């Protein structure tokens, strides 16, 4: 179990989850500022107002990155911190923060990967319809161009979008995430525009002629039927397409998955598209980022979804604090499936990790054995994928540090680093952090 010498071992975060400084130095309001300040939306009424205060503490966080020995740091940039209204004026202090951050990363020999959109849409753009407005895709493209030009020669790994499935469906169908809408047709229109905006950014990446590589990051959850019933098998297949193929087929094949597209259209009516959209959505990219956490086991059951599909709770199997099944085999399955059915391009696991009930000792120790076991077990499946020909180039752990976990607030801890919010926001390396350092150095698990 030795990994390639040049394998990119990293850790990942996102802007709203760690930065804080929510209305400081010219920053505009995001849909997540608004959502978290709306009653009943976040566990315990938590907000990302301060979070980990990374906006002020970034220099200390980079020292901690150095202690862990990560080769690359994946982070997202806040669109409303840079263009407060989404379009219009640039906020120079906002841009300046990311410039300092990138400079500091490069001086520590840490390779930056930027995610352009990790869910924090400017509220001014939401007031004009947000992702159901085709113009939002244009403004995203303009924001991308601004960042490409600013970091030309400085950042060589770029991700347009993080988890467009979640943005579309949790944000607009089920209303669990900002902006809180609950309309399945809206979600489908939003998915289309996220994909369009991705392709528009790729076109701009090519034109600007930056050194480096661009991709998109998709959450992928492989589905398994509960039993050999073909109704079970069909239901699993449909749920699987609903999360996975719905984004993988347009990016790589230039079409929505046919059976699912037909079912949506017949029952809901068509969402609005223009001729040529699929050509834009399917522009050639340099890599695919995969975010993996768990699988779903699926059976056929009466439900208020078009699939009559139920996700089965696997009560008999180890799970995390999220209640998610621990199923490392799924990581192998999904990497192999992508490489066979969709693309021969390089792959990166841009997220994988776990929440456990972390206990900070009086001396600042966190003995997170369960996270070490979780990470090592998934590392081994990644190795197995490499052994079998999958061009896996790197692996970023979610997350570098504990943070604002959206609707769960601070109650869920995914970090390699413990953040003691109550006591000056001090950081403590968990045992998994020093265990990870050993993995990176030896290239072995
Ligand atoms: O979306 C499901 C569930 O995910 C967890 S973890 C989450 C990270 O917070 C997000 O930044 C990353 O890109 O994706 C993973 C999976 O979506 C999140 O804490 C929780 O609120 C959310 O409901
Ligand atoms: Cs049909």
């Amino acid at each position: 179990i030795i990994f390639p010498e040049d394998f990119i071992w990293g850790a990942a975060t996102s802007s709203y989850q760690i930065e804080g400084a929510f209305n400081e130095d010219g920053k505009g309001e995001s849909i997540w500022d608004r959502f978290s300040h709306t009653p009943g939306k976040i566990e315990n009424g938590d907000t990302g107002d301060i979070a980990c205060d990374h906006y002020h503490l970034y220099r200390e966080d980079i020292e901690l990155m150095k202690e862990i020995g990560i080769r690359s740091y994946r982070f997202s940039t806040s669109w409303p911190r840079i263009l407060p209204e989404g379009k219009g004026r640039v906020n120079q202090k906002g841009l300046d923060f990311y410039k300092r951050l990138v400079d500091n990363l490069l001086k520590a020999n840490i390779r930056p990967m930027i995610t352009l959109y990790h869910w924090d849409l400017p509220q001014a753009l939401q007031d004009k319809g947000g992702w159901t407005n085709r113009d939002t895709a244009k403004y995203f493209a303009e924001y991308a161009r601004l960042m490409f030009e600013e970091f030309n020669g400085l950042v060589d790994l770029w991700v347009t979008h993080n988890e467009p499935w979640v943005v579309a469906f949790e944000g607009h169908a089920f209303g669990n995430h900002a902006p809180g809408t609950k309309d399945f047709k809206t979600a489908l229109q939003v998915a289309h525009h996220l994909l369009l905006s991705h392709g528009m950014a790729v076109d701009i990446f090519r034109e600007e002629d930056l050194p480096g590589e661009i991709g998109i990051t998709l959450n992928l959850t492989p589905a398994y039927p509960a039993g050999d019933s073909e109704k079970d098998v069909k239901a699993a297949s449909l749920l699987d397409d609903y999360i996975n193929a719905w984004f993988l087929s347009p990016v790589f094949k230039g079409s929505y998955p046919e059976e699912l597209h037909h079912i949506y259209e017949q029952n809901l009516g068509a969402f609005t598209t223009q001729p040529g959209d699929m050509d834009i959505i399917s522009r050639d990219i340099d890599f695919l980022g995969i975010n993996y956490y768990s699988r779903m086991v699926v059976r056929h059951k009466p439900g208020d979804n078009l699939f009559n599909a139920e996700v089965v709770k696997m009560e008999d199997r180890p799970s995390t604090e999220m209640g998610w099944e621990i199923y490392p085999q799924g990581l192998y399955d999904i990497l192999v499936r992508v490489n066979k059915e969709y693309t021969d391009k390089p792959l990166y696991i841009t997220e994988n990790g776990a929440a456990f009930d972390d206990k900070l000792t009086e001396e600042g120790k966190i003995h997170d054995e369960k996270r070490i076991n979780y990470l090592g077990d998934h590392f081994k499946q990644a190795y197995k994928a490499l052994k079998d020909g999958v061009p896996l180039r790197g692996y970023y752990v979610w997350s570098l540090m504990d943070n604002f976990e959206w609707a769960y607030g601070y109650s869920k801890r995914f970090g390699l680093i413990y953040v003691d919010y109550e006591n000056g926001n001090r950081r403590f390396l968990k045992d998994s952090a020093l265990w990870y350092r050993e993995v990176i150095e030896k290239g072995q698990v």
